[PDB]
């Protein structure tokens, strides 16, 4: 909502680098992860046990609707966290 955008922006930069997303990207993806009912708060990203219902949905709408405007962001924000919760 304001902090998470940065709390995760620093992680993706250390797990991806320049390839990482942007404050504009994540910010938009978040609003979508809250409207779809997939998340109740921006801090929900700290729940690695909810990435399942959040990864299948995004990949489902993209494969079906034909647009991964939010997937490209999820995959990135995930590729970083997944590594942060492994060490």
């Amino acid at each position: 909502s304001e902090a998470v955008i940065k709390v995760i922006s620093s992680a993706c930069k250390t797990y991806c680098g320049k390839t990482s997303p942007s404050k504009k990207e994540i910010g938009a993806m978040l609003s979508l992860l809250q409207k779809e009912g997939l998340l109740m708060s921006p801090s929900d990203l700290y729940s690695p046990g909810s990435w399942d219902p959040i990864t299948a949905a995004l990949s489902q709408r993209a494969m079906i609707l034909g647009k991964s405007g939010e997937l490209k962001t999820w995959g990135l924000v995930l590729g970083a966290l997944k590594a942060a919760r492994e060490e």
